């Protein structure tokens, strides 16, 4: 059919800008290569999170600084834990069904899609055309090049989530937060993890406190860490064993019962033919876009994890979104990514927002930090945990906020704050004057706010 | 002329605050203190409570979590590691207030309990003392009902229960107010049936009819007894393990329980003082009364913290200690502001509010719209598999600013921290709609409370 806007891709972006699609009185199609739903809902943020929280509550039944208490925690069953994960995914992704009913205006197309035409595509055979195209094709795991990993039965993110057998050992490779939270859980379930990355420090892209913190906590607890590795090749024997590389100019090997393999993820532009369209590629096989989401297509725009932005699900509906109101309607709405907060859910949490000490410096604003450590908050205190650490850039001059990291835990909840005085430019001086609840975490920016002489 | 350039009567957060804002500028303090230095927040209120609500926290989700191939499990509990544990901790906790001590090297501790002879002296265990400025930051202490029979009863308080070393197989709340929520729920979690009773035929008069119908539904979820809109008539005691009740909605009932916990409320210590000797006027509720400066009847004497019945908070009462003592010394006229005060319960699931409620914002004058949301709605509280809560979000019809938050979920004390910046720096429900918030936190709830509003 002569669509007025067809999607590919099925996702946070694909739903958010069908249904702003649809607002405008447009009829729109979704073409779906796989399961509908996309990453974060099926094999991504849900179970992840749902299984974290499963781990954390055996682990603080198992290990808890609270003497009085005569808790345990036994073998666990993850078969159980699997199964009622997919059903909480399907029911989920069942109150995301919800639109193809409702909103009964786009049509979902099942198949493969690629470009054949600057306005037409190919998805099983057929052809479409459409006066506007959105790609919000998401992205999928990526592989290292490393010998051996090539034939070998390693887990991804999606398979690790699959797995109804808790291994002995388990030996991640990423640097990313997938395998810090991954391989968390799975130590929480009763394995012993090793953590494997080249980079020399955890988290590279966070300040050195936050990846000195974390690390803390990591080892702390019982993960095994293996930095400034050169991968140089793997093996495996009988499903029963695994292999590793040189450390620090001396050859080491990691035997494991599991590999999961956390390196980062490829945009899915491979079986788009997008030369055929027009779409221009970069250097890391994502689609560029300008600041109103178009492509080198004046009627394609893209939207999601496909455009190398933030990884994150929130900025794949904004942006989704966002580009609608560009193609459709006109609005020429810019795509706001300055402040966008990340997430890493282990126990304690990660939590940035806005502009490390470095982003700050190099953006050239005369940068004030102040860091606070975990053991200063009071909840922290009687909670009996104190790994962690609240920093705050601000800027000397003018002492508006301009970042806030923090490693805590439920640190997810307070960044909401931080970024609201990031958004807004609020002062250090502002979060000096708000009242704090004693005994929560959200104390700590305002403690960490009462360091400035 | 004088002993001390500030004397301050207590040594609570008030006290403390007042104290270090005072030496910051150059000033001759003192401190007396009645009894253990540090006030309730330290040794009997906010930190013990909450060190043993979050271990019972945790022996709780060990017993009963919604997972199911989990298998944990939580034993009896031996109460007295669990006390002699948490009086280390307030222990270190005092300590490392005690660097006050050292690094403020201006105050003096006088140790005794003071009251007024004059319009500008004190005397303390028989000595007078002189000032030109005076703080009576005397706090509170529990209060005590007008039931009959309670007078000569084994009844425990705020302050013995947390010295219990003995799990009571029921004990009985009489309170409508947080603590008696907090440890009631405190004393259910580690293995005790519990019973609230109150007056009040709604848990919260105060807050707004969802969050209190939500906290009551997860109270009674849990298995908590709740007896509301009864009228005490008479308890009785029969040797040590036995107790009493009274009617309720016209049908007299009794509660035998083996403790009593009495939560009414906290009488400021104004009787000892002889505030009438130095003309400082005291309110119906037997409090301090100040202006909007903290500044009492008499020029030279402020007052702050609980001792002023306001918001009996910690926070607030070092804000107002700070605050009076900018007024006494420095002479800067600045105002008690309090329009934007957090409140958190610290049961699970946390109780939480910031400014005002709905009938508040109406009786205020504004066109109020309000906008309710489901925890069920809430990703992070789905895959938590704990749905029990609500997101209220008050705001004004006109100009869009909120007015209120008040949540009902886990951990929604960190929440409203945020609430406060949007109600305190005027944001609307637009800019909530407009900032990115995090999948899979219970923040987001705010931000999807914002999207209600047609
Ligand atoms: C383990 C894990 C944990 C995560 N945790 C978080 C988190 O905590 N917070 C967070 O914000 N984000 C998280 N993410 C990332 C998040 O899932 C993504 O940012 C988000 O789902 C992006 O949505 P999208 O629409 O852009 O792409 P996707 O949601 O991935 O959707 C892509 C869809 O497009 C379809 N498709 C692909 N190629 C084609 C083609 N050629 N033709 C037709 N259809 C095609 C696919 O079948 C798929 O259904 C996580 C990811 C993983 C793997
Ligand atoms: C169980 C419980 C839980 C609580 N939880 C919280 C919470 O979670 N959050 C929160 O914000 N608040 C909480 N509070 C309240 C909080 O502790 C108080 O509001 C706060 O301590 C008030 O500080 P203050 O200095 O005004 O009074 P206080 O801290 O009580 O200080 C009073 C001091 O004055 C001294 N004094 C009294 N009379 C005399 C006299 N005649 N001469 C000399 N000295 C005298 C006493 O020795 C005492 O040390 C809780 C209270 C209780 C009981």
């Amino acid at each position: 059919d002569n669509y007025d806007l067809l999607i590919i891709g099925s996702g946070a972006a694909a739903f958010s800008s069908a249904i702003k699609a649809i607002e405008y009185g447009a009829k729109v199609g979704m073409i779906e290569r796989g399961t509908v739903g996309g990453t974060c809902v099926n094999i991504g943020c849900v179970p992840s999170k749902t299984l974290l929280r499963a781990g954390e509550i055996i682990h603080l039944s198992k290990d808890n600084p609270f003497i009085g208490l005569q808790t345990s925690a036994g073998e666990v069953d993850l078969a159980s834990l699997i199964t009622q994960k997919d059903k909480l995914v399907s029911e989920l992704r069942n109150q995301k069904y919800m639109d193809l009913i409702d909103e009964y205006n786009f049509d979902l197309i099942k198949g493969e899609a690629k470009f054949v035409d600057a306005s037409t595509v190919e998805v099983n055979g057929a052809k479409l055309s459409a006066k506007r195209f959105l790609i919000a094709t998401g992205a999928s795991p990526s592989l290292p090049q490393i010998s051996g990993l090539e034939k070998m039965d390693y887990l991804t993110s999606t398979t690790l989530l699959e797995l109804k057998k808790i291994p002995k050992r388990l030996t991640v490779i990423g640097s990313g937060y997938i395998g810090m939270e991954l391989g968390q859980l799975f130590h929480h379930l009763g394995s012993e993890i090793t953590l494997m990355q080249r980079s020399e420090r955890l988290l590279k892209e966070y300040d050195p406190e936050i990846s000195e913190s974390v690390e803390k906590a990591l080892i702390e607890q019982g993960i095994n860490l293996v930095k400034g590795a050169t991968f140089e090749r793997v093996e495996q024997s009988g499903e029963i064993k695994r292999v590793y590389v040189t450390v620090n100019g001396s050859r080491e090997v990691i035997e494991s019962d599991q590999l999961l393999v956390a390196t980062g993820r490829k945009p899915n532009t491979d079986s788009l033919n997008l030369s055929a369209a027009g779409v221009e590629t970069g250097k890391n096989n994502e689609i560029l876009i300008n600041d109103f989401g178009q492509t080198s297509n004046e009627k394609i725009y893209a939207a999601g994890d496909v455009t190398l932005g933030p990884q994150f699900v929130y900025v794949a509906a904004y942006e989704g979104g966002i580009i609608t109101d560009n193609a459709i309607g006109g609005l020429n709405k810019k795509i706001d990514l300055s402040v966008v907060p990340a997430v890493t859910f282990t126990n304690p949490t990660v939590a940035t927002v806005g502009l490390t000490e470095e982003q700050a410096k190099e953006k050239g604003y005369d940068v004030k930090t102040s860091v606070l450590p975990l053991d200063a908050v009071p909840r922290a205190i009687v909670n009996r945990e104190t790994t962690g650490v609240f920093k705050l850039v601000a800027d000397a001059e003018t002492l508006k906020v301009l970042g806030v990291h923090i490693v805590s835990e439920n640190a997810g909840d307070v960044i909401y704050a931080a970024s609201l005085a990031v958004k807004f430019g609020l002062t250090v001086e502002d979060l000096t004057e708000t009242l704090a609840p004693y005994l929560t975490m959200a104390e700590g920016l305002k403690l960490a706010a009462l360091t400035f002489d």
